[PDB]
């Protein structure tokens, strides 16, 4: 519909132009004023179809640039604000839509896409082909600007112009509530982080990681698999998560992890050191550096893993 927008006042400017160069006196000076007021407001109604355009071809990062400056434009464009109530009504009723179609597409992006979460499992893929079109899109740098763009310093900007300029209050809080879900999910990874607590350490939950699908598997099922299970999240967390995603959770459970791994080895230590060498001694002894190799490749400072206490324990 904002092609046939484009078209109304297209054709009102021509109509206009016919009529000026008919009357060819300070009637024409306001017609020719008229006139490039529509020509004005042209160009303001393209930037609309440019907005639109950008979320049809998945120029997603665009678009939010495209619907900032268009947020402007409805604040400060004379051509603009020399529409009626009623015109200006129906451009933000249409806009309000465009910012929510915009965020409930990187929800679906990120949901249907990148991740594909269940009961049992987490698998990440780093590329997606999306949508009818099949667009390319990699992960890295797509949450690079998603973090950018809507959630900087981490948190949800609520005060910020992507909320703020909504015209109304119910489209507004469909926008904030679906960048909540985002910001929950997909910057803090709440499910990733229950999934993984609720198993770690518990006797009879396996957890597995099958490397090339990427998946991070939990099931129903000894000292042995308690440590592997625990290994193939350190794995998974070390060789399948993007950079953004290991940081985050390794921020998250390190704390954790320190201290559950550490307590199960001191609990267990009879059996893990019953035989000089061993495969479950040499089990812990890469998990221990794992975690170590973790808190590096993470670059997190809340937590610390020298390897210390646990290679002196198998000592």
């Amino acid at each position: 519909n904002i092609n046939d927008r484009i078209k109304q006042v297209q054709n009102e400017r021509n109509e206009l132009a016919s009529k000026l160069q008919n009357l060819k006196l300070q009637r024409e000076a306001i017609l020719a004023n008229e006139l490039n007021i529509l020509d004005n407001l042209k160009t303001f109604l393209n930037l609309i179809k440019e907005v639109k355009t950008n979320l049809n071809i998945l120029e997603l990062e665009n678009c939010y640039y495209s619907l900032q400056s268009l947020r402007k434009k409805m604040r400060n464009n004379a051509a603009y604000l020399k529409q009626s109530f009623n015109f200006q009504q129906s451009i933000s009723t249409y806009v309000d839509t465009l910012h929510l179609e915009l965020v409930s597409t990187l929800y679906k992006i990120l949901t249907n896409g990148f991740w594909k979460i269940t009961e049992n499992s987490i698998q990440f893929t780093p590329t997606v082909e999306w949508g009818k079109d099949k667009v390319h899109i990699e992960y890295d740098t797509f949450m690079d600007f998603v973090a950018q763009q809507y959630f900087p310093k981490g948190s949800l900007d609520n005060q910020a112009w992507f909320i703020l300029d909504m015209t109304s209050a119910d489209s507004q809080e469909q926008v904030r509530a679906k960048l909540n879900t985002i910001m929950k999910e997909y910057m803090n990874l709440s499910r990733i982080v229950s999934m993984i607590k609720n198993s770690i350490f518990i006797s009879g939950k396996e957890i597995s990681y099958e490397n090339e699908k990427n998946i991070l598997v939990f099931s129903k099922s000894c000292v042995s698999t308690v440590l592997t299970s625990f290994e193939a999240v350190c794995d998974f967390m070390l060789d399948g998560l993007a950079f953004r995603d290991r940081k985050t959770l390794s921020y998250e459970l390190g704390p954790l992890f320190n201290t559950e791994f550490t307590k199960f080895v001191k609990n267990n230590a009879s059996i893990i050191l019953e035989s000089l060498d061993s495969p479950l001694k040499n089990l812990v002894s890469v998990i221990n550096n794992k975690l170590t190799r973790l808190v590096a490749k993470s670059e997190v400072t809340n937590w610390t893993h020298s390897g210390k206490e646990i290679q002196d324990l198998l000592m």
